[PDB]
């Protein structure tokens, strides 16, 4: 009756019983560095793959990497600040607001909704994967969507919210969900440990390819610096045509749980945005923007961005926006004061810095020396060439693009 014994029941059946489903599963990355702490050990003492191999062993025909969704949403939250910019320059509104927190998005259908114009309509990273498993890999498969179970592992206790949205659905059947079950860090430790399965003594298994052919996650070598941080670099390295290094934001005065940068952008030679800076020169009070000009007339835009965490921390940013004592131009807001390294349905610590050890294995640091690009990763390429057609497009519309609703759901 609950998610987690709905999902066990899925596994219990024989892979051979004619009432099997293919039942699936994706890890968000703050359960890989956490889930070692239900074992009592520290953060990242287990491996990617030793959790890959345990999944595999609790019977999933399949076990993807969340950050594969992360990507989809990448290009598309990319894609979609690019556009508010764009229509912007040329005279859907500024600011944006992500959407990858159900926290934040509760908060805002109930006690915002003259804010809903400006959240971004992107689902999840754990949404996007879900729809793509239903639609694109089932076909490929062969196999009807009725008869995938999709389950997500998440450090959040309000996914399970967010996936039950009602129209998160295939072909408007609401029965038939695009995720399933969402199970939380803590569950998982605890199933395995029912099931004596040692995560820390299993060998190296491996990912699935959610593309369906392959070796491997279907995830390029490296590290983003997350969703919000990759898709303001989406749109500024095609603004500018100059690389964006990582980020590093820097704490708010006088403003608890925020942090903040500003980053310039000046619009590459010949281009569009070139052309729109020269030729044209609501609820929040938006300053139509930041800019800066030169004496020979290499003008630019100043994005101005903030990272609000914990809802009360974000509501008093929300008030000095809209007093506009506050111009920011992209919002991040997530309701964990410490992200989703520090969320409700991961393990308890008396360590108070656990959430900092938690960031520092999140990746390992030869990864966090590399930077990558979703728009570079040939199985999201191929997604896109082959079935998805364009970001922000119709058919990206539909599966990966959601809506909010005033007053909550
Ligand atoms: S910040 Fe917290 S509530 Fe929001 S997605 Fe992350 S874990 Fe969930
Ligand atoms: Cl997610
Ligand atoms: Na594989």
């Amino acid at each position: 009756l609950s998610h987690v014994q709905q999902a066990l029941a899925e596994l219990a059946k024989p892979k051979d019983d004619p009432t099997r489903k293919h039942v699936c599963v994706q890890v968000a990355p703050a359960v890989r560095v956490a889930i070692a702490e239900t074992l009592g050990l520290a953060p990242g003492a287990t491996t990617p793959k030793q959790l890959a191999e345990g999944l595999r062993r609790l019977g999933f025909d399949e076990v993807f990497d969340t950050l594969f969704g992360a990507d989809l949403t990448i290009m598309e939250a990319g894609s979609e600040l690019l556009h508010r910019l764009t229509e912007h320059l040329e005279a859907e509104p500024l600011p944006m607001f992500t959407s990858c927190c159900p926290g934040w998005i509760a908060m805002l259908e109930k006690s915002y909704p003259d804010l809903i114009p400006y959240v971004s309509s992107c689902k999840s990273p754990q949404m996007m994967l879900a729809a793509m498993v239903k639609s694109y890999l089932a076909e490929k498969k062969g196999i009807a969507p009725k008869d995938m179970v999709m389950v997500s592992i998440m450090p959040c206790t309000r996914k399970q919210s967010e996936a039950d949205r009602d129209w998160f659905c295939v072909d408007a059947d609401p029965t038939l969900r695009q995720l399933d079950h969402v199970i939380t860090t803590v569950e998982l430790g605890n199933i395995f440990k029912e099931r004596g399965i040692n995560l820390a003594e299993l060998p190296e298994g491996e990912w699935d390819n959610p593309m369906g052919v392959g070796s491997g996650a279907g995830v390029l070598f490296g590290t983003t610096g997350g969703v919000m941080e990759a898709a303001l670099r989406t749109a500024y390295e095609l603004f500018t045509g100059t690389p964006l290094p990582r980020l590093s934001l820097s704490e708010v005065r006088g403003m608890d749980g925020i942090k903040e940068t500003n980053i310039t952008m000046v619009p590459a030679p010949g281009s569009k945005f070139e052309e729109l800076l020269k030729h044209r020169a609501g609820p929040l009070a938006w300053d139509g923007g930041a800019g800066f000009t030169s004496e020979d007339g290499r003008g630019g835009i100043t994005l101005r961005v903030a990272v609000a965490n914990g809802l009360g921390n974000a509501k008093k940013l929300i008030t000095k926006m809209q007093a506009g004592e506050a111009k920011y131009d992209f919002v991040e807001i997530m309701a964990c004061p410490a992200g989703c390294v520090g969320g409700g349905g991961q393990p308890r610590s008396t360590d108070k810095a656990i959430t900092q050890k938690r960031q520092a294995a999140l990746y390992n640091l030869d990864e966090k020396s590399t930077l990558r690009r979703s728009h570079e990763n040939p199985s999201i390429r191929e997604l896109y060439d082959t079935y998805l057609g364009e970001p922000l497009g119709h058919k990206a519309h539909e599966l990966l693009h959601t809506h909010y609703v005033a007053g909550g759901v």
